[PDB]
Formats: C-alpha cells, structure tokens, sequence
C-alpha cells in the first residue's frame, strides 16, 4: 500500500536576526561567530494552536481537500501549547477538521513529526480505501520558562508551524519509507532533576553538561553516531534506493559546524545539498525543521519530479528518525 | 484482522480514605456525603514513569512476552510526568522494551487510552503478521499545581498506572471495536476563561466548567454531548457485532455516584450493580486508567469470565466521547 503526500503547508512569523540579539545582550557575540546562524522566527503573543491552524489551512487549501474527509489528526509539539488539562488538537477540530476524526496529541521532542508520519501511514493502510490524514507541528518558545537564544546548545529556537496531508490516493509526492531508532542509554542527556515536574526553567546546555560529566559505559555518543547511520541505511533499504539517488538532505537547523560534521560529513555529502542556508534564518522550529524544508524545496521548484529528499533528525531519547520523500509530479501550487 | 489483548497490568499505591481527608481539612464534608466516594490512591514522591514501569512489567510478565518483540509503545497521560523537554516513554524504553520500537507519548485527557487502542490496533493491522504493541497510562496528581480533592468537579484524582498488551496472535481476550467521536463546539469547557501564556496558574476544572456554563447560557452544546454519548456506544456495539444485552459489565470513569448513575448507567438503561463503581470509588480518577484498571480487576478476580463482554465508556476534553468493547474468550493465564 502506497502512502502519498497530497500537500504541505507552514506558517512562519517575522524573523529576528542575530545582529539584533547581540546588541540587546540576549545572544553572545562569540556564539554568533561560532554558530553562523541567520536569525530566529519570533511569533510573540500568537498562540501555537493558531499557528498550527494557519499551516493546516494552507495544506488543505493547496490541494483542494475537504477537512471533513480526514480520518486522522496528529498534533505534534515539544513545548507547552496552552492551558493545562486541555490539548491543542481540539482547536483545529473546532475551526477546520470537525469532530468526526481521531484527534490526538503526539509528543517525541523534535522527532515527533517522524513518529506521526509512521502512525499516520499505518492508520491509512489499515483503514478504508479512500483515506486521508493531517499531521501538524507548532510551537511558541516565547515564554517565561524558555530562552530561545541560550536554552539549546548549537541552535536558536524558533516559532512557527509545519503541516502535511497524507493520503492513500495518488498525489504529487510519495512517502517511500520512515523509521525511528533510539539509544535509550542516553536518555539522561535531556534531563537533570523527576519527583516534581514543573517549576524549574529549561536549559539543555546544562543538562548536556551534567550528562557529559558522568557516564557509567560512556560509549553512548558513539552508539548514537552508529545509530544515525544505521537508521539512514534502514530507511534507504526499505524505500528501495541508494544514497546516490538522494538529491537534498533535510536536517534540523543547528549550527553550521554541527550540521556539517554530524549529518553531511557523516553521510559523505556536500553542504550545498543540505537545507542549511534556508534553515539558518528560521532557526530550530521544534519539530518542523524538515517539513518546512520540504515545503520550501517543493514550493520553489528546487525539488522537481524524480528527486528524493532525505529527512533526518536526532532528538531526546536519544531517538534518531529518518524518512525518504519522493517527488513524482510538480506541486499543484507552484 | 483480529486484535487480541495478550494481557493487562496495573499499579495502585496505598489508598487514602475519604474520612481521613475530611479530618485534615482537604475534602469537604458536604462533597463526601453528596458524591459518596470511598477514597483515592496516593503515591508519595514516586514518579509516573516508574508507576508505568511497574504496570508494563506486570502485563508483560503475566503472559510470558519478551519486551523486545514489541513493535509499538504508546505512553498516555493527562498531566505532567517529569522534566520538560523530555518524554516518559524513554524511561520504559531503557528499563524494559528497548530502542528498537516506535515509542511515542499520547495525550487526549482521560480518553487518551481509547485513542491509543485505536492507533495500536491500526499499527498492528498494517504491520507484519506476527505483531505486538504495549499501551500504558500513568499519572501522579500530588501537587504543586493540582489539588487532587478540589480540582476536578465530581471526582477525586488518584495516582497509579494502567497497562495492556495488544497482539495479532490469539490471546485470552479480544478487542472487538473501539471508536472516538467528539463535540468540538464544547472544547472551551475544559479551557474556561484562560491562552497566550502557557504556565504559572494552577488547574481547577470546577471554575473552568463554571465559566463555560456562563458562555453556554448567552447553541445546544450539552445536548450534542449527550446525543454523541449514546451515538458512539451504538456504533461501537454495531462495529463489534453485538447488542446492549450482550454487555455483562460497564467500565465508566471513577466519578461521583450521581454522575456515574445519571450520565452513563441511567442513560444506557442498565443497573448500577453492572458498573465498576464499587471498585473504582476506592481508587478515584486515575487520569486515563479508570477503564483498563477496571478491565484488569474484573479479569483477574474471575467476575468477567469466558463469553462475557465489557463496555468501556469514556468522556474527556474535546469534549471527546470514546467507547470500546472487550470480549473475554478464555480465562486469564495469570489467575
């Protein structure tokens, strides 16, 4: 059973450059030289559920799909969306999809989009013949317990939202394969407390520093690098292609050094084939870095018929997910 | 394709009585007489991921399953688990399942278990022939920003965890059907009057529901909820291939007797003896574990034997209305 991507959409607010951040004293001058970043998309007071609604509407309106025809809604995120005891997917269920679908919030850090693609693809295959599913990501890091500039090491957090409409019937693109491996031994990399949940602020740099200070074996990082290449080898094998067939690579919007060494230099591909130039100005958009990169490559016409995109992403777990999207025809909105 | 329940497991800490709560001044005497609840399961400083790890291991060890053969892990929850920027399923991934599965956190209030059963059933059907999936729920409502006694109207929150092991191959029970309808017009019931800022304030569903009734009393939202409550039960029974007469027991949430009787049992036209209220009232509302822990208790004690059916009914944020039917084929391999 084939799973086709009918359409994709996003919402990106106004970008704040690093030169501005350096002047006010939010971002460091040395870090601006160390990480050659462009900027970060800042929403401000716009809720993340609203940003997801804008991205979902564009994806639906692009291909001319009916919101009621959807059989699944997967809202993914890595940070608080709204009030506690209330999930964000009901907002899209009210103002778009309708209450005759399976709406459910996914959470797996920045790799939540990859897991949603697996669950959505499995849901469509098991379901009826004419099926369709909506997968969306959205986050607003402009909050009290999150500093977009200094929280994450090697990247600047950004606000926005990504969307994608999967379907059983033929479309412009096709999801060939998508995997998700993990190194659970390095699960302490993204924490350092578990008795009391909320209260303290977020800072991945200190949590990574605390994890690096003490390890039982400490061959986690190397097994993480092994499992980075393993999941890519597995995804390409399932998709039925080689690394030579890959046209572009969609890694997260981390520092130029990190994107070069960990992703592109590991696979043995040039930095021109990455989505770094575009991604640098946007920053790390939670779990929307590869779908917004796919959107930009598809919409502009850089990724034409016959080409393959290699979506890769490492997140908390540490979980390493890889996906392969093939463009069959040109997009109906380009 | 048939989706069988291989086994089920749970964890329930020491139950604090309602009479104790009235003496200390946490729970009012009026609500004690009105709701007629027994008590609530209270964990001290035990994390919810640990509580899920107990329930997961129990369900796995009961049927003699090996954790690595699982092809899916669905961790569901209604409230915070641990540190932010870190999901709880990785804890079970290290100390049980392993990093060769699709681990992912589900969130849909108290009906998150029902949605996980749909996604797990669909994942097993679409996947290979021999398959198995672990679905688990776990929550700890022990403050700061959550008063277990006064937060929820008509129910006392309780700590614990519920587990269930789905599979393609034959088992002791069978998941006949499971669905989830929603009335998105009443999504502001649990939101109330505050969206821009995410955190800082405490959770209090009574004031959130109270604020919604002012907005409602200024479209027929509540009648739609009551309509779609009976609709999802009708369609789940129709999908399962049975009638309401075939239902032996019913598993509703552990809310007050007045709520459990009127909204669920009186609505379906069944007696309160057929509910799981006598057992559930002691434990309280276990986030999204009320129906599976009720499934567990009925299975191991021998009250729900071969040929019987269990009608799991839920109502959560959305407002989402989920219903499921579980048929016991043979006696459990662990009782």
């Amino acid at each position: 059973p084939d799973i086709f991507i009918k359409a994709t959409g996003r919402f990106l607010p106004e970008t704040v450059s690093v030169e501005w951040a350096v002047e006010q004293g939010h971002y460091s001058a040395e870090d601006a030289e160390l990480h050659e970043l462009g900027g970060a998309a800042v929403a401000g007071d716009t809720p993340a559920p609203d940003m997801a609604l804008w991205a979902a509407q564009q994806a639906v309106k692009r291909c001319g799909h009916r919101p009621e025809d959807l059989g699944l809604l997967l809202y993914v995120d890595s940070w608080h969306q709204g009030p506690d005891g209330w999930q964000p997917q009901y907002y899209l269920q009210r103002h778009l999809v309708g209450g005759d679908v399976l709406a459910v919030e996914i959470q797996q850090g920045c790799n939540g989009m990859f897991s949603a693609l697996e669950l959505a693809a499995a849901h469509l295959r098991a379901g009826p013949r004419p099926g369709s599913a909506l997968v969306v990501a959205a986050d607003n890091f402009g909050t009290p317990l999150f500093d977009r500039w200094t929280t994450g090491p090697g990247y600047i957090a950004g606000d926005g939202a990504g969307a994608v409409v999967l379907t059983t019937e033929p479309g412009f693109a096709r999801l060939l394969a998508v995997r998700s491996l993990a190194v659970p031994e390095a699960e302490q990399m993204h924490r350092g407390a578990p008795g009391a949940t909320i209260g303290r602020p977020l800072n991945f740099t200190s949590r990574n520093a605390a994890f690096r200070e003490l390890s039982l074996g400490t061959g986690a990082l190397m097994r993480v690098h092994q499992r980075t290449l393993e999941v890519v080898e597995k995804t390409l094998s399932e998709a039925g292609i080689t690394l030579g067939d890959i046209t572009r690579v969609a890694y997260m919007n981390f520092s130029r050094e990190i994107v070069e060494q960990r992703c592109m230099a590991a696979l043995g591909l040039p930095m021109s084939a990455s989505t770094w130039e575009f991604g640098r100005k946007l920053g790390h958009l939670g779990a929307s870095d590869q779908v917004v990169a796919l959107d930009e490559l598809v919409t502009t016409g850089e990724l034409g018929p016959g080409d393959h995109l290699l979506m890769l992403g490492m997140g908390p777990g540490v979980t390493l997910s890889c996906a392969v999207v093939k463009v069959l025809t040109p997009a109906p909105w380009s």
